[PDB]
């Protein structure tokens, strides 16, 4: 395990969501609204299973080793398998927020699966030049999913409770500003262009996994727009 | 195929979910209430998938052999493909019958999609002291899904019609009972400790599974509680 | 890329499921009804992942070798991974055009997939003479999806809108022409009895897919029964 160096960032990232899952369960005990079940259910699933993916690749099972460059490249597949999962739940939070329609939450939903597939697919992709392809390919996914929060939610949530405006208004800016950062750090990174070393590139994936998850979690979970208007 | 001498009950398990499911599809046939319809489509489901999984584990497709204390182990992986979807499947049944909040079905599918996953990952680990790990936390995952249905759905079915509690009573202690015995046969059959040798714990499962689906289903399809109540 | 002579058919569908995937997300940008959204939803997300799809075969990661027939066969192993997710949006399109209850739509869409699970089972298996085991399961669950769309479904749309009726008519004649073709394909093609070369298979793929994704599309998506009655 201590053999990569990379292993503290993994430790740090699995105690974190594993932590970031205890208090998110214990603080939902109490809850008994169903929208407010909802919310929990959603953002407690999401570090629960970023700590499952973290501890895979801590344990070295969510490693592979990808020949690309004439190297054997590292290359942590199990992040792709809780983005997989987790980026949707985080986009859910945001639509039931806005009580998207059916339509805009499969196409954020659709275009997320295709912005995490094809990245996979890039991780995985041993023609080093075609890699990018897929990044541009997701990117492009990805910039589809920021026009629709921005261009089909804001303007929804401006039609709802102040609440719930002001509250999807910073998690909607907090998601924009932190998911934009990963194909950076990709691109960059040891999947990419091999610039930044995996040690640190696995300290900056485990600050954005931290804060797109606990950090959002804290963010919602502590707002009132969770539950439904009541007296 | 004769080659393995777990063969004969993963040709009893194939012959009984295959019964089982042309079973429930011949009486699911004269069905047009829409709520008795859903569980005919789920509880159909079930056996289906299984029968398709026990399928490849009898002709060696979903069989792989995996290195840990220094021996080729052998791992039906198929197992894991089958309950990743029939066992939420199996909860959704449950879940619908006490008319369940989405919050809930969403952790519910949550957990069970995680106490499989983590299953998986541990079936396949190669480090032996880590297959635990999993085990512990899948075993977790297991607890939580078995709280859920006791603390969060008991309490819900006493306020809904006495046909439907009564149903959901006999299939909740069914289901607590059956599935519980799942960890522990992983535990000390091949997958773990190795002290029940591949056959007897292919035949453990077969017996869960059949009980755990066709016997279920047995149940849930001839009770009136998946009707509406109509006139 | 050009080592294969069946890549011209790659890189011409996935330039018409690119240009089908733009010409509908275009198409779409005009539109507010909630009910035109799902589908304008659902139609562009099948043409682009198919686009996904025929690129990484293209590029040739979408490709593996199976031993059967004592012989290193070329799979294209991408096609199940779109058409898992493909064709139950193909199906929730005409299931959401007739109004179907929840209870129909799970039975369509778990016999999808478990079509198209078995097909790739079928797909990879090493035993030849299994192969067609398979082939027969999936089959036998195509046409259950087939019995569905006429004794289920075309019973349902006399009863709605005149406009949904037609369009739902022709949509399925359409899909029950279309669908029926894959088996067959495959049953003489690479995967089966290898009577049509591999070359030919991928244009025959080509024609359907982009007739089933693209040709389904435009004849949906130009019909007034993804409106909602409005004034
Ligand atoms: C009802 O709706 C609210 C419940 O949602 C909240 C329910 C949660 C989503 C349930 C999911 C958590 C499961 C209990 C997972 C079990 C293992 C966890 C990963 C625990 C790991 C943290 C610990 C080991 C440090
Ligand atoms: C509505 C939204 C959800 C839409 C989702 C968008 C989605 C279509 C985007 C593309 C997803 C697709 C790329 C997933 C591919 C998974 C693949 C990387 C798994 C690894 O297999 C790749 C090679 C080794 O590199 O396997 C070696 C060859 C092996 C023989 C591989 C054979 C097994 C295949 C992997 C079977 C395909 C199953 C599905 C891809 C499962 C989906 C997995 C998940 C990552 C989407
Ligand atoms: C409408 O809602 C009720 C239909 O659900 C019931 C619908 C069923 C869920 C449909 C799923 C079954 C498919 C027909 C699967 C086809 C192959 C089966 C595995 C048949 C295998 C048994 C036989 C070969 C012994
Ligand atoms: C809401 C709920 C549903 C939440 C679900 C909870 C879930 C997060 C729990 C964990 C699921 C996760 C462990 C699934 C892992 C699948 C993995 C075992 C497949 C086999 O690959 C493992 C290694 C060989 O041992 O592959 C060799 C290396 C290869 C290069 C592997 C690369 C391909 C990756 C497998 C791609 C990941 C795709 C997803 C994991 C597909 C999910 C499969 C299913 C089992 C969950
Ligand atoms: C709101 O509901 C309507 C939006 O659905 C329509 C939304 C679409 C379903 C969104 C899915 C498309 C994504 C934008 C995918 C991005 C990459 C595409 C594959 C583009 C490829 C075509 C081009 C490169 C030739
Ligand atoms: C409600 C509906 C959706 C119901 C769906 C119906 C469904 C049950 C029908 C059957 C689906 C099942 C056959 C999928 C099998 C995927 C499998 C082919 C992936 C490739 O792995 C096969 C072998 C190499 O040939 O791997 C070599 C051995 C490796 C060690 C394999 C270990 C990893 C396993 C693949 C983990 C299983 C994960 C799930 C199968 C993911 C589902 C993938 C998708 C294709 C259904
Ligand atoms: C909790 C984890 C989160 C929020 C991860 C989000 C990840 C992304 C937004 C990743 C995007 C990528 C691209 C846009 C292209 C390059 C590859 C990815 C997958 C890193
Ligand atoms: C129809 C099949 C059923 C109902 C199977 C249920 C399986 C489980 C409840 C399995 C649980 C496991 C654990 C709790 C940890 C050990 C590994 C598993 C996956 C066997
Ligand atoms: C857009 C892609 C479409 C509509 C593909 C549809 C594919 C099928 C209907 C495939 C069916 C198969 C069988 C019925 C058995 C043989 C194997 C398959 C998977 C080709
Ligand atoms: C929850 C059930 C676990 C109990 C399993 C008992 C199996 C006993 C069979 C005898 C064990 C075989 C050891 C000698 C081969
Ligand atoms: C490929 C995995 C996609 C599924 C992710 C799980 C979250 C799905 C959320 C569903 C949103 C509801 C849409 C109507
Ligand atoms: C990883 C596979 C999870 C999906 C299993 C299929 C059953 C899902 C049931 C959905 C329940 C409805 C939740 C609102
Ligand atoms: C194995 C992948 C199955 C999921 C495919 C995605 C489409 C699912 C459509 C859900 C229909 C809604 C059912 C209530
Ligand atoms: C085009 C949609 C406007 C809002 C999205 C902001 C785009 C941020 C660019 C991210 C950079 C990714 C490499
Ligand atoms: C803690 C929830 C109470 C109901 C669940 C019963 C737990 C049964 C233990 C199963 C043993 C697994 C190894
Ligand atoms: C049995 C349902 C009647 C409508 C389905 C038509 C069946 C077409 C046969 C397709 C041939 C596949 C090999
Ligand atoms: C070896 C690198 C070759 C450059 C490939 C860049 C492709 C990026 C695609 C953006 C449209
Ligand atoms: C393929 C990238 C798409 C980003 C621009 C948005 C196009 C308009 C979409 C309107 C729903
Ligand atoms: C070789 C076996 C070493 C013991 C590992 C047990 C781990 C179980 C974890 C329960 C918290
Ligand atoms: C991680 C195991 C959880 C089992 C105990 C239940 C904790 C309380 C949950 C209340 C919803
Ligand atoms: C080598 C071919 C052997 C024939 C197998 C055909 C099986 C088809 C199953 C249809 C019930
Ligand atoms: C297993 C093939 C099934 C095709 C015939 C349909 C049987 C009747 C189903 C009624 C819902
Ligand atoms: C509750 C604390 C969870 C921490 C477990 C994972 C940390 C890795 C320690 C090596
Ligand atoms: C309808 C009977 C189904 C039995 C097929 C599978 C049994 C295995 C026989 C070797
Ligand atoms: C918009 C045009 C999309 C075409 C890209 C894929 C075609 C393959 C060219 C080799
Ligand atoms: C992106 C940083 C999130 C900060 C979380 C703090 C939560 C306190 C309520
Ligand atoms: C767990 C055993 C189930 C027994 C099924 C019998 C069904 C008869 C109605
Ligand atoms: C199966 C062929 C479909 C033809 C599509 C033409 C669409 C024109 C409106
Ligand atoms: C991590 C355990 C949380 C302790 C309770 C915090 C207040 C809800
Ligand atoms: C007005 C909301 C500001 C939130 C910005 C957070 C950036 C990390
Ligand atoms: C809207 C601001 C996005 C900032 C992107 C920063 C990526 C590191
Ligand atoms: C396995 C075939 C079932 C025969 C009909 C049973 C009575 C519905
Ligand atoms: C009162 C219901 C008892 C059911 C117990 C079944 C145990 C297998
Ligand atoms: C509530 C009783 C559970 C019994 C567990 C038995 C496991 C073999
Ligand atoms: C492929 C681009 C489409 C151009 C607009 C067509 C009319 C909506
Ligand atoms: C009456 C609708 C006819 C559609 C047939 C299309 C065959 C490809
Ligand atoms: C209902 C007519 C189906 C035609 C099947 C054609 C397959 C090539
Ligand atoms: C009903 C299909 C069973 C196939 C068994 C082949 C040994």
């Amino acid at each position: 395990i201590t053999g990569r160096p990379e292993w503290i960032w993994l430790a740090l990232g699995t105690a974190l969501m594993g932590l970031g899952t205890l208090y998110f369960l214990v603080k939902g005990m109490g809850v008994s609204d169903p929208d407010a079940k909802k919310f929990y259910a959603i953002t407690t699933l999401v570090p629960a299973i970023a700590f499952t993916m973290y501890l895979s690749m801590l344990l070295g099972y969510g490693l592979t080793m990808v020949p690309f460059g004439g190297e054997q490249n590292p290359i942590y597949w199990a992040r792709y398998a809780d983005w997989l999962f987790t980026t949707p739940l985080l986009l859910l939070d945001l639509a039931l927020l806005v009580d998207a329609d059916q339509g805009t939450i499969l196409a954020l939903v659709g275009a997320d699966g295709i912005m995490i597939g094809t990245g996979l697919v890039g991780a995985l992709t041993k023609v080093y030049s075609y890699r990018f392809v897929w990044w541009a390919i997701s990117t492009a996914a990805m910039l589809y999913i920021l026009y629709v929060l921005f261009f089909g939610f804001t303007s929804k949530a401006e039609s709802m409770r102040p609440e719930v405006a002001s509250t999807f208004k910073v998690l909607r800016n907090v998601t924009v500003v932190l998911w934009s950062a990963y194909p950076v750090v990709w691109l960059i990174g040891s999947e990419g262009a091999g610039i930044v070393p995996l040690n640190i590139e696995t300290l900056l994936f485990m600050v954005l996994d931290v804060s797109a998850k606990v950090g959002f979690g804290l963010i919602l979970l502590r707002s009132r727009a969770i539950f439904g208007e009541a007296e």
